């Protein structure tokens, strides 16, 4: 037994994780369902490394120092269950199987319980960062059986992305594949930040009438305040990018985004669990509206916008209201995301590391930002915060931004500028802060025509029915 | 050979349908799993009429004129499938099983195909109208196997509600539980119309400071214009309703909106097939946000909103702006709903008559309104209408309501009034009308941080990557 860990699945993702562990001094045993990729991978990108290979599962298991640690990077679905069924008879009680693919969390939970009964430690881990991330420092979100954490903590944290304060972007998420659920919520939050930036870029282009490189300079200055993020860095670089001829390239790009993007499952999980994750759903619906390019071309010729509009104020003042509205809406988005994480932890009985979860998103992911570090700090003070809109940093940040927040929303509404995420974040904030909501009228209606009963504000849990008619 | 139809499930919903068919000259065979309630139904609710009954499944099937027709109104889920397995051996090839409950359309599709192989005609029909409408004229949305339509056509349209033109609010909608998908979308739109009224009710109460009886009359006067609807009618009656202690009943009711499923199922279906049904999604999330009552009580104590605001306008001229915002948002809501209906017809291969669906909703159901009649004209003028906004009646109504729409949304934003459906309906319209959206940036980002590809305006179909680094 001379190899520390093994990895099944010799794809660009699996290869980079193996080379990453090799660059940190770990002997990795490579393997693939088609053994032909083993000797192929060992004589190219692994030529001259400590990486060893195996042509059978029994050989691979026999070359690992106990407790044996297997990383699965195969396609999510039946392929993962096939390798598990083929590994269980070969493993001893206490061995570790790690699924690093984009597996559905309900499957990871099922595999975690079934393998715990057989004495095998199963871990479902989320890996974000693409190929370049998996090569030098990916974001790892492990979860499942904490008994396997003391063994994989050394290798995972070593190869994980470094955040800047020395800590690794890899900690224990929770039990029964909570990391794959965290990986899902991570995908939905990505849709919000990107769409939120697009709404801000829309305001600068149609209300302030700015030029491309002038908008890129605004984002570069916006990337020096509270909005430090990789999505804003690339946004400024995209706006300033000049094609073959001096003209810019972005106005030449088609106006259609993805339609079957993975971010919708975050909003579907919100509807399944009854959590008001409104901003993520608007970002998903916004991309689907973009795919209707031909309908929007014909609609622009027939449907008209707001008449007699003119911007009276200050171009340089409105450029600071858009920023604070973009920052306040982003706070509402992450507040809803942790509400979905909280409800899932309650439904299954998980104990999530909300502070560490924000750290794992802060390095290697696309949504990485120092703003995520402030979420980590907020979850370092109470680790019981039922809502990010209930802590000092976020509560104060809205109090300064909300005045310019409503100014950007009101101006964009009268200007005819689509801001679905700006408005739904402001609508959710006003709704969440109201002790009394008009939903009592909804209950009165459902009881009126459907006799769906209702409760009294002072006597909960007791459902009564009113005649209403006679 | 004595009874025309059989109905299993002796609840107030099923009982009213039996008496509905019995008050129309049809001999209905009532049955229930707990047969004790069968004899009870024949001795009280059906005291002195031609309503018959059965004590078992064998006795029930023996009374049905061929082709035998059984209506199922049991609990959604396994209870429907259990009775199906209990009924298929007792039936002959050509008999009809009708599922009148709020069953999910994928299930109804499964029952239709599995019974298609066993020579059984399955009909998944939607029944809307509550209980009062279930006895005098409900909205029936029969779908599944059209081979069973000629035999159930006469009975369904007989008890269904009829509009001022004489046409029935019941016609064949499509194949493989297409009607249950129509019923699911129907309830999703109901979520929107109810939430839209609440956003208008909140603006009257917290911006104009109106009174309960004042807002009640305001909805009653609104009910005489373009917003003539049943939900507006009952909203005015509820606001006027006084309790036995003299006070109004509504402010005593807690603000926690429940839901039985068809709301989220509509928004989930929209996300799956990529249809921007935003307003319905916001209405469902609004009920979820209201269910967090105790969490909002603590949030109100710690979170501050806008305080430097007072309405210095005309309380009469702004009340009209709330009306146009409601009418325009209701147009965008129904536009999103039919987009979901047209995508389902594409995904599954159904032949849905969108003008007919509006007719089936033009009477009996909960979202019934004269506004749904104008939608029928929209599809009668063009049955292949790609969008409800592309119609003259609705593009002109949105144009006439646009200024008051934005004026009320802007005022509510400054006031701190939650308007999730008004705001999402306006943001969708401003987006749907723009030829150029910021989505060119959201896709240029993916090509930047990843190996993803983008298109260009002058070359649709070719995917490019740029060395941005």
């Amino acid at each position: 037994a001379q190899a520390d860990i093994a990895l099944i699945g010799l794809a660009v993702m699996g290869q980079n994780l193996i080379l990453n562990m090799n660059d940190h001094g770990f002997v990795v045993c490579a393997f693939n369902r088609t053994v032909s990729k083993v000797d192929d991978f060992l004589a190219n990108e692994a030529k001259g490394t400590k990486v060893v290979g195996a042509q059978s599962l029994k050989e691979m298991v026999s070359k690992l120092k106990k407790p044996r640690r297997i990383i699965l990077l195969v396609k999510a679905g039946q392929a993962v269950d096939d390798f598990i069924e083929k590994l269980v008879p070969l493993l001893d009680t206490g061995d570790i199987i790690i699924d690093g693919g984009n597996s559905e969390y309900r499957d990871t939970t099922r595999r975690c319980r079934d393998l715990k009964a057989k004495g095998i430690l199963f871990v479902g881990s989320g890996v974000s960062g693409g190929e370049e991330g998996a090569r030098y420092g990916p974001s790892l979100m492990p979860g499942g059986n904490k008994e396997a954490w003391p063994h994989i903590k050394t290798i995972f944290q070593g190869i994980a992305a470094k955040v800047g304060t020395g800590e690794p972007c890899c900690d224990w998420v929770g039990d029964e594949g909570a990391g794959h659920f965290v990986k899902m919520v991570h995908n939905g939050i990505e849709y919000g930040d990107m769409q939120l930036i697009c709404e801000a870029y829309h305001l600068m282009k149609d209300v302030l009438g700015m030029a491309q490189d002038e908008m890129a300079q605004a984002f570069e200055d916006w990337n020096k305040t509270e909005l430090d993020s990789f999505l804003i860095e690339i946004t400024a670089n995209i706006l300033k990018f000049q094609d073959t001829d001096g003209k810019h390239l972005l106005p030449k790009i088609r106006d259609s985004a993805g339609q079957k993007g993975t971010g919708k499952w975050t909003a579907i999980s919100a509807l399944e669990y009854g959590v008001p994750v409104t901003l993520i759903g608007e970002a998903v619906f916004a991309r689907c509206l973009s795919s209707l390019k031909d309908e929007r071309i014909q609609a622009s010729k027939k449907l008209k916008g707001p008449q007699k509009f003119q911007f009276d104020g200050d171009k340089k003042s409105f450029l600071e209201d858009i920023r604070k509205a973009l920052y306040a809406s982003k706070i509402i988005s992450y507040a809803q995301g942790f509400m979905l994480l909280r409800q899932a932890a309650t439904e299954f009985g998980w104990t999530l590391n909300y502070g560490g979860i924000a750290l794992m998103w802060r390095g290697g992911c696309i949504i990485r930002s120092v703003f995520l570090g402030k979420i980590k700090d907020a979850f370092d003070r109470n680790p019981e915060l039922q809502n990010l809109l209930l802590d000092d940093f976020f509560k104060s940040a809205v109090e300064n931004c909300q005045d310019s927040w409503r100014r950007a929303v009101s101006t964009g509404v009268q200007a005819g500028i689509p801001m679905p995420c700006f408005t739904t974040a402001l609508s959710f904030y006003d709704g969440y802060r109201h002790e009394m909501l008009p939903a009592s009228l909804i209950q009165a209606q459902r009881d009126y025509f459907g006799a769906h009963t209702y409760e009294l504000l002072a006597k909960p849990g007791q459902f009564i029915h009113t005649n209403w008619t006679g």
